């Protein structure tokens, strides 16, 4: 399949070179996947959701999403123009409040919810969990995402925007998941992302256009901009039979494209998400 005058960062994941403006995926596009956004929400009414969006738990007085980050990680999964699997199903997991914040525990409870409601969700080809959030390190955080993926589910966190060392900052520094930093569209890492040794994998994160709350869009940047770039790619290659939520991490990194982003701190992986889509 083919999408012209896709998003930059869609057309990325599927080149080998920047500054193309297609976007080239196999059309099973994530079918019979699930992709779990655990954030502020999702305003599954949204057009470009086209009924694949629901809201599944929340932690405050709704589960709208009265922020829009949520939806706007949501929208890069799985949504019909500004999505990797245009086809997965999504479900919100609601942690953060309308200000976009969440305590640790009630993020930790909603992490554990996922592991569990999985079970209660049809997801033949694989879960998803999709985290663009982070806070300062704590072992419990770390222990919660690290728990998630050994429940079967592919997680994907944000290597967070302090232009450090992700070690520093959780669920970024736990080991066993998907830590992903950002890139911009001239194959830069973005300025503002974290780096280290506990990074995975970049993808898409400066100017990331996607849906957005009251039924608009819009461009915003952040490492929470690239995981669900990482986390719609691990769900189509779920649905494509390439790999498993045990091993999409590695499997994305092993079919990265590999030494094409500037500014990659030394020791820090220079890998940039890619589909391999041979259209």
């Amino acid at each position: 399949a083919a999408q012209t005058n896709a998003p930059w960062g869609l057309a990325r994941i599927s080149s080998t070179s920047p500054g193309t403006s297609t976007y080239y995926y196999d059309e099973s596009a994530g079918q019979g996947s699930c992709v779990y956004v655990i954030d502020t929400g999702i305003e599954a009414s949204h057009p470009e959701f086209e009924g694949r969006a629901q809201m599944v738990k929340t932690y405050y007085y709704s589960s709208r999403d009265g922020n829009g980050h949520g939806t706007h990680c949501a929208g890069t999964v799985g949504s019909r123009t500004y999505g990797v699997a245009k086809k997965t199903q999504l479900f919100g997991v609601k942690v953060l409040d309308d200000n976009g914040s969440g305590q640790y525990s009630t993020i930790i409870a909603g992490m554990d919810f996922v592991a569990s409601d999985k079970n209660n969700r049809n997801c033949p080809k694989g879960v998803v969990a999709s985290l663009s959030l982070g806070g300062g390190y704590s072992s419990s955080v770390n222990s919660a995402a690290a728990r998630l993926q050994s429940s079967g589910v592919m997680v994907a966190v944000a290597a967070g925007n302090n232009n450090a060392d992700a070690r520093n900052y959780s669920p970024a520094s736990e080991p066993s998941v998907c830590t992903v930093g950002a890139s911009d569209r001239y194959d830069r890492r973005s300025s503002f992302s974290n780096y280290g040794s506990v990074l995975d994998i970049f993808g898409p994160g400066t100017s990331i256009l996607s849906t957005w709350i009251g039924g608009s869009t819009r461009s915003i940047s952040g490492t929470s901009m690239a995981t669900p770039h990482v986390a719609g790619l691990a769900a189509y290659l779920m649905t494509l039979g390439k790999t498993t939520a045990a091993s999409a991490c590695r499997y994305i990194a092993d079919t990265a494209n590999k030494g094409d982003l500037s500014n990659i701190p030394f020791g820090t992986v220079n890998l940039l998400a890619y589909n391999n889509y041979q259209a």
